């Protein structure tokens, strides 16, 4: 944590979202046509709105576990529901001792937000265990992650309707495994959308395929849909795509290692990867598969062969694209000016401070906001949330069909060909391509989360992107975002009676 | 508030824990007569208080209403649930601006061991609506009050096996009887004891007889069984008996008017009474049937033609009985030395703070602990509770049986006698003495609350007795009565495996 | 039932367990990727073998019916849960005086592995009624098979998320029709996926195209993808292809007929039909539209008019393929030398013993596994599930889309073409063949569940081939169905936790 700029975390958020309400709250009483035609309209939005930025529920838990050690421990645990205009609410559980009632109220507000931005129909949600998850083994972590689904459980805040849960910092497959399992053993035993009650699940116990990357994956695409605009390229003074930048990732998780995974292929080159004890750096590029291997081995970036290990702040290493990947609130008033690289991809959740934006827009340096960018994670998973609900593998009804149908779609174009062009101008194979016969049975479950997550990366890149051309945002992307958010959720509230009253 | 000695109320009852904790900690461990003799006994003890002292539960909800100006406000509200050891959890609403996480999570605590000391078997709950209720018309607060059922309905924070809210300070009759309206004909439509969910309801409603008055009843109990023992008054200096007292009550509420009625009936004089706008006097005494109807009259009590105005803190009014019934932390570090008087009878929940019991404890003035005196509350509700439960109107199977059973039991010690004594002896009428004419039918339900409570504000007093002499606490009641329901909290969670693990 | 060799069925089934066990047991702890590297990967391999083995759960019923006359008759009825690694279980109920708690742990246990041979998300379960169902009427039979829906959902063993039965040995349609009803009308009275406990069901109350063929099939599936494998083939001294081979099928239920009916259609010439009371015979070929025809007027195949009555054991009359599809343990230690046939496609339930496959084995005689081949039941009962939890017949909402798309996909092809060759070069009609004008508008429900199924026995049939190659296991495809099965069950518990604990 910094002291200069640290921000409350909720109110950080909300700041965020003030500033997107009133840059809509003109057109929100304009489309609004109501007889009550006044500012009446922007009472009944100025209302709306104050209804939207708090959340609905925060649970706290002081639950107890024994120990490893025969003792006892309690564990404080929390979980706010920020809305509820889309049942259920999604959002992930965090395992920090950083977490705090007032982080994860705004963590869940921005999977409010971060959901409408990409059409994710799931209200905003999230929790955090107050523990160091190093300081426990893996037995006292499952005793503990078990009984926080219970007590989550019992009083709504996880459920296929209610409330999906999903992983975060500290948290990943296992973890989501057994809060499946308890809940499909325990109070979910009749619910046949059981095992649709959480997200990030391993692939064998109802997960979908790719949702570790997807959050990785997307903030790749989120990076292309931009960087491939020269007209915000020419505002950066960069060229055009991959092939010849250079960036650097704090943060080595499910959102760091997949973020240096997918660009160090589609181009670009991985100059510094940081991390809680340290960064490693190498200008002359360093290979995702080669620090994994070592971080799997030994633990630590620290250390790696390939590379010196950067005394100096991870996110001043001069680059092209700076991808935090870590905790928030990291890139503030004191070293916001020092950061040397000009794309700031945010791939953790509110890693940079509202003061740090107003220093990055004065310096010309394209933030790509929070909501938008990881929202890979919540598709994907909101992918697997629909696959628990088709009980199906996608794809499987239909392979030898869409194949057969092709086949035969084919086979038309050719004796049609053939029965104009005579036993007397050949027989014309109809022949699908390489990239047609990896597609000829049509879509898998593999290629579904990528075209599903493809399609609303870069569908919901132009709907900020129209939005920071009509309001005249530039490089103001992260309000661009709130205001397609704000924008969303509010038509919920406007056509519904707003409360049952 | 006070500003030298305003401390964190939930840390203000754990202080109050604590100091009961170590006392028996030494029988807790003695008793305990496990296998593993050693200090395990004693840290799986302070291990399991460990897990007693914190909240498991606090629910917080920002949900919306239309007030009557058609416009828009968010309200906030609480709902801690302290233990669960006993479900359903009890306690009460509370409508205050002062009501705050740490407010509700430390009134929920209390609730907890209010209920151990007059053995309700209750886990402690408690609840804030954060409003000012004066500044809201009926219909609003009729919408919030439903409103806010709904929510603590759908997490679990009420129900007739879950949490059984009651009324508190701003609250009463209605309110309770819109909470099991909206329950009974929502989310408990098909449950049975459905309106056994909330206690306080008016009797048409499924109430019990004097529960308004019950928690004020209790609090004429508990000055009366100490009052009533020189051993106690040999310490204060003052004579054994109501017949002589003064007394002044901070607070004209459910607690005030009724703990006022039930002194200056069974003896005492009021002396002065406050209230958020100021106190009344008259040394020669107050007639609270005068006061009541001026109170209803002209909504304040301020101007009563039978007692000036009072100049200066109520609570230094000289006195023998200072009951505080208003809100907590009202006798403080900088008040406590200038009270004049010598019984304090907590009617509030914690209206003094560790710092006051210091003073008094050092000054010879008894203070009746909160957890103790006004324990009426909960237990008469334990009883509406109940009665929601055998869905009989307390007595009705039965009245014209012990009734005719009597007049028969009787019969048989006349016949017997006339049996013996022949003719020559008369005829000897065995009849009901006028006392026990009104009880010939037996238990009415006006007659169980009065003894189903005389009893145990007497048994739990008796109970507290026993440990101040015990572990020789003196005056010191407050711990006196921490350590019975540290004990009896803790007799639960010790023979339970503790935790589902 | 056999003399020399009538093994448990369990047991025997556990057999052909624990066989794949070894086999892939080095596998299992090779990617098994964990530290705790020792032997100690194989032994909680060996746990977690030994927890799939013995069944989960297993309810035995003695409940009354009242008869037709009056009367009163208890029925024993029985329903064992193997696995759940997989909610909801799924497998049939069986109506014999065979029934025994053995015979249906044994078939569930058959239930869980034959889900995961084709890779259908469900756990093994199975149910007998112990009732010879000739010696009932109708109406009885109904007032039993309701009456055992009930206690079956009461103690949770039918629920469409919990675990959905299905047809079986003397059981169809007609009773699959009750099972729904009863839990539709009763306890799964708010249940919206309630018609989704039970499949089998008559179309008209929510059952898929194709269900009762289905099995047979999936039978004739299964044949083929191996008799058109020469590698196989030259295994067995008999030519690649249907089109001149002869078989015989013991039974003529629901996979007998159907089984029949889908081969001597794709090729091949029935040559001998047994059934409880004996065989017909006829080496010229019988049509199964007479025979079927026959039975249903005159109640048996015996005195067909085209087919002698043949002269002892169907299994052992000369032919290519010997399709039992009667009960188990029918091919055992002393007739399995006399089978004078090369191709046993294994319709029923285990109908062979593991002492007949060692002979087999010895005799190159191919035995297409229980698992593999009559898991077209189960498939398309998966899909019958699926339907009735997507609320659509399908292929409804796209049909004229597929359609107008195509039309327009190919006048894209045309107009291109036309847009090149000009008014020189004609009009060049793009016109779909015979074949694609039936596939123009997309899926039907009659073809999804004709590839959807075709698509699996050809999807899990090469995942045996390319098993029983690697292990090099040759004709014993039964171990390379349960080496397969047993890897993908493992890999659910592996990854989970293993236990609520
Ligand atoms: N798992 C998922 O699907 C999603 C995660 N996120 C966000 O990504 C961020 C974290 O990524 P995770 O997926 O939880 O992986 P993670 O929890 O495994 O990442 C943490 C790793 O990076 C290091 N690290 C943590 N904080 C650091 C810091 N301030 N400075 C330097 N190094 C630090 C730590 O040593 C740790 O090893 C969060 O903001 C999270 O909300 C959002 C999208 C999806
Ligand atoms: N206990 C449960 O019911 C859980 C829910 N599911 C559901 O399964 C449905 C269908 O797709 P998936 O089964 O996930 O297969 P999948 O093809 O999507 O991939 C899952 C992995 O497990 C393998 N697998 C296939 N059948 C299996 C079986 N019966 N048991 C264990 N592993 C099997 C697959 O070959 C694959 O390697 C999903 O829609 C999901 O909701 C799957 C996992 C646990
Ligand atoms: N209603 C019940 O059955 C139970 C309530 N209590 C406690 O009694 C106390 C309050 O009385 P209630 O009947 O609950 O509600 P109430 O609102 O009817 O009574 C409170 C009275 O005291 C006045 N007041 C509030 N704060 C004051 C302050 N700082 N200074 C001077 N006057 C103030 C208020 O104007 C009001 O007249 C609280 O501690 C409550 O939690 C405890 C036992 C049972
Ligand atoms: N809507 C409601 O009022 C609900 C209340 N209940 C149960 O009602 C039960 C009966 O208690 P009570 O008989 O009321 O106490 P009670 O002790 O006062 O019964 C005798 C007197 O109460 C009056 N009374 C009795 N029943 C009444 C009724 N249904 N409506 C209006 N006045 C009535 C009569 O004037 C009678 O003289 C309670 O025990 C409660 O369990 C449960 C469901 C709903
Ligand atoms: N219907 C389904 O879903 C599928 C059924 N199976 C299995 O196929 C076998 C046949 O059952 P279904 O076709 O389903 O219904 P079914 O009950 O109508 O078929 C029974 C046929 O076999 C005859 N039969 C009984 N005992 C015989 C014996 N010792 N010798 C010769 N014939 C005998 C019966 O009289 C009748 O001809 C069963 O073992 C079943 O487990 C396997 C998977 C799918
Ligand atoms: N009753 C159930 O089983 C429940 C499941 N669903 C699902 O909704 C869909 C129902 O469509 P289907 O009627 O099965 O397909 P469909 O309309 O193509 O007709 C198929 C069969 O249903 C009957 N049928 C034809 N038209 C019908 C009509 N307008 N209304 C009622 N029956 C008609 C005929 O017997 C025909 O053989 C299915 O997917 C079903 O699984 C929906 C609600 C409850
Ligand atoms: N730890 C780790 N995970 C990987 C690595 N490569 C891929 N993954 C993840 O492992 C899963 C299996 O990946 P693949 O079988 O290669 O399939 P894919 O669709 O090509 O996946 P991607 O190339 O990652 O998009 C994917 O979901 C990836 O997210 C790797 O090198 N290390
Ligand atoms: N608010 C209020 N209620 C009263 C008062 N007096 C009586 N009641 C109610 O009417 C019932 C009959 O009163 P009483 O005849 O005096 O008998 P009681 O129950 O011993 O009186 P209390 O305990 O003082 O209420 C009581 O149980 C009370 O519920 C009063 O002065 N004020
Ligand atoms: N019992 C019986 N059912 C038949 C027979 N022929 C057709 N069917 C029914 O028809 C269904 C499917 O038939 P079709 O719609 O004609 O499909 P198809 O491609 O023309 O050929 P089949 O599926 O072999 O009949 C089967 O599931 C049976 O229910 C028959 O000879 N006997
Ligand atoms: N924790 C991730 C993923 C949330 C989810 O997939 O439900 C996020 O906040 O974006
Ligand atoms: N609010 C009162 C009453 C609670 C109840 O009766 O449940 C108290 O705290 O004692
Ligand atoms: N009874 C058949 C069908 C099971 C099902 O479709 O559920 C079998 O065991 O394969």
């Amino acid at each position: 944590a910094d002291r200069e700029d640290d921000p409350n975390f909720f109110k950080m958020v909300e700041g965020f979202f003030d500033r997107g309400a009133s840059i809509v709250e003109d057109k929100l009483v304009e489309d609004l046509k109501t007889r009550e035609t006044e500012e009446q309209k922007r009472n009944r939005v100025r209302g709306i709105l104050r209804i939207i930025k708090p959340c609905n529920h925060v649970l706290s838990l002081s639950f107890p576990i024994r120990r490893d050690d025969g003792s006892w421990e309690v564990i404080e645990g929390y979980r706010a529901q920020h809305s509820q205009h889309r049942t259920p609410c999604k959002g992930g559980i965090r395992y920090s001792t950083d977490v705090s009632v007032d982080e994860v109220k705004a963590l869940a507000s921005l999977m409010t937000y971060k959901c409408a931005v990409v059409d994710v129909p799931f209200g905003g949600a999230k929790a955090g265990v107050k523990i160091n998850p190093k300081n426990y083994t893996d037995n006292e972590l499952e005793k503990i992650t078990r009984r926080f689904t219970m007590e989550l459980a019992k009083k709504g805040f996880i459920g296929p309707g209610v409330d999906v849960p999903a992983p975060d910092m500290s948290t990943g497959e296992r973890e989501m495994s057994w809060i499946a399992d308890t809940y499909a053993s325990t109070i979910g035993h009749y619910d046949i959308n059981a095992h649709a009650c959480v997200t990030g699940k391993p692939i064998s116990q109802g997960g979908i395929h790719g949702r570790i990357s997807a959050t990785g994956r997307g903030v790749f695409h989120g990076i292309e849909n931009f960087i491939n605009e020269a007209s915000y390229m020419s505002i950066l003074g960069m060229t055009p795509g991959f092939g010849d930048k250079t960036f650097a990732v704090q943060g080595f998780g499910n959102v760091g290692l997949h973020s240096m995974r997918y660009l160090h292929r589609f181009g670009a080159k991985c100059v510094a990867v940081g991390e809680s004890d340290g960064s490693i750096w190498n200008p002359d590029g360093i290979d995702p598969k080669e620090l994994e291997d070592f971080k799997l081995q030994h633990g630590t970036i620290l250390g790696f062969p390939k590379a010196k290990i950067y005394e100096g702040s991870i996110l001043e290493v001069d680059c092209d694209i700076l991808i935090p990947a870590a905790s928030e609130k990291q890139l503030t008033k004191s070293n916001a000016p020092r950061v040397k690289a000009k794309i700031i991809a945010e791939g953790a959740n509110g890693p940079t401070t509202p003061e740090a934006d107003k220093i990055f827009l004065e310096r010309n340096i394209m933030v790509i906001p929070d909501l938008y960018l990881n929202a890979g994670g919540v598709t994907v998973s909101y992918f697997e949330w629909l696959k628990n609900l088709n009980h199906v593998s996608y794809g499987r009804l239909t392979f030898k069909y869409e194949r057969d149908s092709n086949y035969h779609l084919l086979m038309s174009v050719q004796e049609s060909l053939e029965r104009k062009f005579g036993k007397h101008g050949g027989t014309i194979p109809i022949v699908p391509t390489a990239e047609f016969q990896d597609r000829i049975s049509g879509a898998s479950e593999k290629d579904i989360v990528h075209s599903g997550l493809a399609y609303t990366m870069e569908r919901s890149a132009r709907q900020i992107m129209r939005t920071a051309m009509k309001y005249n945002l530039g490089l103001d992307l992260r309000t661009a975002a709130y205001v397609n958010a704000i924008e969303k959720v509010f038509r919920v509230y406007n056509e519904a009676g707003v409360t049952f009253t």
